[PDB]
DNA sequence: TTCAACTGCTTTCGCATGCTCCCAACTACTTTTCCTCACACTTGTACTCCA
């Protein structure tokens, strides 16, 4: 389909004009929810004296 | 004059597409905190050879 010109990060989602892919409006709460799902990383200090 | 010219534009369909990793698999040495007791000196109480 012709020739590839460029590529930038916006996304049409509002049946016409676009409302998506605006950068780091959610990244502040992205990398503070990634490392709570898995558990028990064993970076343990006074803990395990107990366990 | 005589001649090319190369640029411009148009149908026909259309064929229609062109600094080097990032992560697996091997492996290895090192990382991290724990664990159970040897060495040696010293101190005691004794009985020896002390005049």
């Amino acid at each position: 389909a012709g020739v590839i010109t460029r590529r930038l990060n916006l996304t049409t989602n509002a049946t016409g004009s676009f409302q998506s892919s605006q950068l780091t409006n959610s990244q502040l709460l992205q990398q503070q929810q990634r490392q709570s799902h898995k558990k028990f990383k064993k970076l343990i200090g006074h803990e395990a004296k107990l366990l």
